[PDB]
């Protein structure tokens, strides 16, 4: 509905050409029954241009992704500390498009790759459309936006035969992180279950860089932007995401837009960091430095005002695929840093929308126009919608009485720079050298995850790089992690058979910070959307009661419930055929369909032992598993769980069931079922 | 109207992004005050990104032209002959826009080169967009479609240098002449009067083609579009469209906006010649050849309505660049022949419109969308302004209810195929015989034009073929010339030196043909926004004097009127420093006036000789010209112009002064004052 | 090859523009070690826009695939059934490029998803590029080009939320296929193990339609290509490709790039059925419809040369990615037939390649290029690379005398329309009855498959 103006409706009427001619295009016009297609056949060619035409260069990263429209609403007016109009009064609300996405992957890889995640965020204000373009992880991979391309080839497949597709585990970018050591604190990030979200409504978003708020008065302070889920977060295990990408390739989108037709829209509070320009170099490393994250222990979090996603878009392509975020979305109140990576991307969003768009005019699409009156000398480009009145589009002008007139600081509402903001020195192609220490927040961040946390971002890096084929990159590899963590070297190292390089203490610390561990976050907030399988039969009525009684006070508490069975009725969701672990977040099987679990069972209509795979799997992926009816010893002896174990559950009772079945889904994973290094 | 709802006013407010954020625009951001540019100077890079892309290409051909807004009307129900609702009740108006347009310069050459002319009319039908795109002259150079590439490079510049702008004067556009004999029908046309039309106006348009008009009950009719102005016809002579080129570019299109904008909005009656299928080859050619005409003897005009042009665009980019015309925008009730030239033109105009717009959906272009609703299954492509809703676009379906619905004959009002056509014989490459006679219509033409008119189209010629270098190219000329008029190639001969060919009287006739002549189509039948010049003098008080009280007179009666005289003052429109004969239609000289016409007249304010040279090339040129107000024998004898002369006129009294003058510029040109062979 | 010119070596040297200027690339011009960068830092800006320009849209379908070049061999001198130079003696050798593809998913989707795979071979002949862009599949899913948006909309994502991902597993598809009963002999295909091959080496290629070959003399026989596997027939099962589609998306680009670099280049024997103009009907089917087979108990193969893919690209992107088939790309012995859903394909093609290269001078993209000479006034356009020497681009011309000299059946070894050719009849669009038969071909397929 925020863009129904341009809606266009197909639920009656005559087929038209884009002209609006009654015709048909379900037959070509031929010279005779059995004749040669006829040239003159406008219907025919009008109809196959637009399909042949239909394709758009995919952005150039975070080709994958999904969006969602929303509002935010300000908790304050933030006046004493920005100019900025969406935070200017309690309770003032302004609509929001987000787009969640990968990075690597082309437009129809899977969401459950490994990778870093895009956040962004349009603020459609009553002074401008204003953009945060963001990222799940704080940091980011290099210190200087020319070297972005370096990165991004390193990383997307090797272009002899474009493999592997949407992965780091490939030779090439385990050399660049290896050469380029600034990679340290992002890459441990993206081999932590950072890498691998739940979903996008369990992930944070970040701004990663220091911006400016700017009050009206001119003075500024120092920003860091974070927006913190309301749902908690989580994470998938690599072995689940690696099957997830083949079962479901679309599982974060689905998810996205399940949770939104529900109406359980996920939320974020928008929060900043935010500290004096005098703080500038204070932490102990430079705020322009985009591979360093300010702990909240030394500056807390403030938080601006809520973030909602509660519509799903009418045209995907249209909406999602179109929107064209920009850094240079900027309105009066907030402004840049010197920091060198945000300042070179300023250039790349504005020209890369040439390439999408094909032509100048792209901020005349739908989704990319604002909500308040544009007045500007901006004129012709293909692709040009308005029809401009003002016939003397220059200034200085008298023939239009000197409109539009110029906005700045003290007219008009003006965008202004910092006016404290100043530059000293040669122009220079160097490097800071507050830049220099990239090894001391990858150790920090690393010292701040729990044990079994620390092992699987070991177990990720031993996977990825034992795939890395050249000796010489994975010395080179050990070499950088040895100087975060001699440890990290050593384990990492038992995996591909090389010895780890002897300890170099000099970045090596044990200080640790609140807030990054996904494990450590305690249970979950709210277990509303979260997913369970009832495994059942139709070969007894009995299971398919159970069943029924389980799914009545599972959803009541606002869980999505399947019920598998062999064959779909009334009642049953899913066949057994295409059901998979990978489908739910717990799993829970009825005592009358024991029979399904015993290794004699075999059926045509499912892969041999398919019941009994999706209750192992989910036990070994740390999800909450039981049985439910009281007779459980013949499904857990089958599948080799124990039942004292934590988050397996046996009762009779389908109450008492499910009351300690959603503390286990709250839980969200026994991380105990995961082996550690001694 | 999509326009309006896409108008943009500027004409307050505070200058804003395209994205709504108010900013400026007129200093660039520095790091000090003589420092250099930032990259972070979102304002600059938006702003010069847009004006760095304005530009689009040129359309291929007609890339020269001016358009407006208007009405058509029909002037009965015309369901008896054909089924198109625009055309289906007495007084029903559909509106209009019109594109004018030379052929072949590019976008900035002049007007007023000798060339065909483009009369491109958008019909906004309540059943879609229906376009005739026509001409000026009703025949075309070539027979078949594929050809046009090779007319096309022809009669543009040359490939090496690109010389010479908008002219047929050259060896390649007469080499493909020559060998190429169809063409000598549309040359010999563009080589009359028709090729310098006085203005849009003034000349008429023609579809070209044969099409069909078929009716509800499916039976078919041949037709010829023919739109005859109301204004007259009206020619330039070759000298004065040669100054007129260099004086004013945009002498055209400033006639067609000065017309509209004084409430003198042009006027034509759309009509047909209609006949029956079986009359296909009943005329002496074949209906499917683009290089005949039927005579009005044989197929008098039926006239369908009135096409009224009455309104400016607002801007010109916008409407007149962005318009994109089609002979495939074709509604239900008319249908095409087999015309190889219009099979092909149907292919074209679809596939030039990607090279033009960049994209596909340039029928979102507001000046290109239709006034009725659009149904269809065309999605995505780059520039996509549209939401569909409709989630299920392809046929068959049943989850979007079958909807869209097939249109055809039967249903829905669709498009339909004239169900009496047919096709049989072998697939082939091969031009029908019927097409032969490339030679005898050229003929009828030459012989229906009055002797003056033979007179300037020999003298055209001699013009055109004197700047051809090659001998071989100019022997091949006449060999062709004199298959249509042994006199003809013996006059053109004597101009280059050469002996014309030997008598080849194969194609030779006497016939002629009525409202062919411009010369022969008597007065115009109205004076309306002719201009006349008056010139006069600030040395003396009753130049100016006399200058007012003609002024007053020929205002009253419509006739725009330009005041010359030295300097600028009340009364006085222009200085003789940028006046010239070009500008008038008609040229008056005031007694008191009479001693700027003296030989030793100079001045610092104008070229020396410039009052005299006005009136002289005015003369010339075949003009009305005159001198009042005394016994005004000086500037006459000055000028030598005799007093007897037809369309010169002399008198002492204003009164019967410009009751004369204005029966002269009805007359128009005065033929009489250019001399002819022996 | 017009390929070796355009090879780039960049294995020693400095860093340089574009325009050969050298240059650094790893930092940004900044007003101070701590200031704001530079607009004039044209080292940033062109690194950077080019960066921001690599991406083309992906082709419309067959978006996913992947390519190789080999060798086509004749065993025969074929001027017996054709004109076609490139079968014109025995042991006769001409350059292929290969890419083989799904259908229906995007660039990066998984190369095991079940669908029909694309075969498209380009034959770098002396008399002009010649593509076979065939299917693994005999038959397609629709019998009129004008449904195929029609087609590939219900089979691609739902367009609200663009799910599900390479897939027909959704109820638009079934829809479809269930309102569309054409579709009934293809989906049998696809959902048989021919929907998810174990490799392209371990597929067929069908050309689908019925073509002709053209004698020299003018006579016409109607044909079928087959190209038929020397590594043999081998599918997965549906739960391992479903597993093999998230544990490697690159399986099928990866087997065939292995295959190639340990010299086990994959062969087809390129086949034809030939039968008379006369035997359009004969079969119990119409041979303009793309929807059936030629049993080959009633029409045998005829073998007419090997096909071997054994040389890996240089650059995905330029090869690949760029290589831009169409079925107009004909030569001389070879002509269409009257099929509906052919005839709309050579409009498809032409104007597809204007979206993907972004302007018309696709052709002089290397792996585009033909080996021979080209002769004609085809001028300018966005990326024009050549600098045409003729300055009188028309026909008919004196001042270019008379060149370039037009080809047909007498002339240049022309391309020419089978002269047998013919059409009669009103102007309709109008479905033949001969084509409505949509259900007893998927159940000769189903009763051919073993109980398995
Ligand atoms: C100098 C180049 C460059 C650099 C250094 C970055 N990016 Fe970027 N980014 C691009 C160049 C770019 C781009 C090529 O301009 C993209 C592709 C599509 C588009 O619209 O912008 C893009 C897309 C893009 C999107 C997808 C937006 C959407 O959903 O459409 C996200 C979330 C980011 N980027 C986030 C970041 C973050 C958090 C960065 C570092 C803090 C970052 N990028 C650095
Ligand atoms: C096979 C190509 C071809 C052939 C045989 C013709 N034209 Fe055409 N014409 C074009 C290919 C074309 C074009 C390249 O497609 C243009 C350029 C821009 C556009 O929209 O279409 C065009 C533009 C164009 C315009 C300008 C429309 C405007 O103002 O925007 C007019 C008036 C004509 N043509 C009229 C004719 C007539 C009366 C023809 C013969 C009866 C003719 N053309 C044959
Ligand atoms: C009317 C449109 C249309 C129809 C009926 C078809 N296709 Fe097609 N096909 C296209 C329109 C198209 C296209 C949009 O034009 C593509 C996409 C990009 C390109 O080069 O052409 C294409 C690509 C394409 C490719 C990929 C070539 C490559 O690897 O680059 C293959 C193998 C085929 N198709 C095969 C077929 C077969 C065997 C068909 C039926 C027998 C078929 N197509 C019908
Ligand atoms: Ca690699
Ligand atoms: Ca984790
Ligand atoms: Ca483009
Ligand atoms: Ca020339
Ligand atoms: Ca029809
Ligand atoms: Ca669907
Ligand atoms: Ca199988
Ligand atoms: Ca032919």
């Amino acid at each position: 509905s925020p863009l129904a103006a341009y809606e266009v409706d197909d639920s009656t009427g005559y087929l038209t050409s884009d002209v609006g001619g009654p015709i048909q295009d379900q037959t070509s016009l031929k010279a005779g029954i059995r004749g040669p297609t006829l040239l003159e056949d406008f219907m025919f060619r009008q109809k196959i241009q637009h399909f042949d035409h239909e394709r758009v260069p995919e952005r150039a990263v975070h080709a994958r992704g999904a969006g969602a429209h929303g509002t935010f609403t300000s908790y304050a007016d933030w006046s004493n500390i920005t100019a900025a109009s969406f935070l200017n009064a309690t309770g003032k609300q302004t609509p929001v498009f987000v787009r969640f996405s990968t990075v690597a992957g082309s437009r129809g890889s899977a969401d459950t790759a490994r990778d870093v995640h895009g956040f962004a965020t349009r603020f459609y204000t009553d002074e401008g459309n204003f953009d945060i373009v963001g990222n799940n992880i704080p940091v980011f991979f290099i210190q200087d936006a020319i070297q972005f391309p370096d990165l991004i080839h390193s990383v997307k497949p090797r272009p002899d035969n474009e493999i592997p597709q949407a992965a780091t585990a490939h030779d090439s970018a385990w050399d660049f992180f290896s050469q380029q050591p600034s990679t340290m604190h992002t890459l441990f990030w993206a081999m932590s279950g950072h890498g691998i979200p739940r979903s996008y409504r369990h992930m944070d978003g970040f701004g990663v860089h220091t911006f400016r708020f700017v009050k009206d008065d001119g003075s500024s302070k120092l920003i860091k932007w974070h927006f913190k889920s309301r749902q908690g977060k989580a994470s998938l295990v690599w072995e689940e995401a690696q099957v997830l990408s083949g079962k479901n390739a679309d599982f974060h989108r689905q998810d996205l837009w399940d949770a939104i037709e529900s109406g359980n829209g996920p939320e974020w509070d928008v929060c900043v960091q935010i500290v004096d320009e005098s703080q500038a170099q204070a932490f102990g490393f430079d705020l322009l430095d985009p591979t360093k994250i300010i702990p909240e222990e030394y500056a807390p979090l403030t938080k601006l005002g809520l973030l909602k996603l509660d519509r799903n878009p009418t045209n995907y392509f249209a909406e999602t695929e179109q929107v064209m975020f920009q850094p240079g979305h900027i309105v009066r109140g907030i402004d840049f840093t010197e920091d060198p990576l945000l300042q070179g991307r300023l250039f790349s969003y504005l020209d890369t929308q040439l390439n999408r768009n094909g032509g100048p005019n792209f901020e005349q699409l739908p989704i990319n126009m604002p909500r308040v009156p544009i007045h500007n000398n901006n004129r012709d480009g293909a692709g040009q919608m308005f029809i401009h009145r003002n016939k003397y589009p220059y200034t200085p002008n008298t023939l239009n009485s000197g409109y539009p007139r110029q906005a700045n600081q003290n007219a008009g509402r003006g965008f202004f720079t910092a006016p404290g903001r100043t530059a000293s020195g040669a122009l220079v192609r160097e490097v800071s050298p507050t830049f220099n220490d990239h090894w001391s927040q990858p150790r920090l961040f690393f010292n701040s995850l729990t044990p079994v946390e620390q092992q699987f971002l070991v177990n990720a890096m031993r996977f990825e790089i034992s795939l890395v084929k050249s000796e010489e990159v994975k010395k080179n590899v050990l070499t950088q992690l040895n100087r975060v963590s001699h440890d990290v070297a050593v384990r990492v190292a038992a995996a591909i058979g090389l010895g780890a390089p002897d300890a170099d203490d000099t970045y090596y610390h044990n200080n640790k910070t609140a807030g990054w561990s996904i494990v450590g976050s305690g249970p979950l907030p709210t277990i509303k959307t979260l997913r369970v399988g009832i495994l059942a039969t139709t070969s007894e009525s009995s299971a398919l009661d159970q069943a029924a009684q389980l799914r009545t006070r599972l959803e009541k508490d606002g869980l999505v419930v399947t019920v598998v069975a062999e064959t779909l009725r009334e009642g049953v969701d899913q066949t057994y055929s295409t059901a998979d672990a990978t489908g739910f977040d717990g799993v829970v099987v009825v005592d009358g369909a024991a029979a399904l679990f015993a290794s004699t069972a075999s059926s045509p209509l499912f892969p041999t032992g398919r019941p009994l795979q999706i209750f192992v799997d989910a036990y070994r992926w740390g999800k909450p598993v039981g049985v439910c009816g009281g007779k459980s010893s013949e499904v857990l002896d089958a599948a080799d769980v124990p039942e004292d174990g934590d988050g397996v559950y046996s009762e009779e009772s389908v109450d008492m069931f499910v009351e300690e079945f959603e503390k286990g889904l709250a839980t969200f994973r026994f991380t105990d079922r995961f082996a550690l290094d001694s």
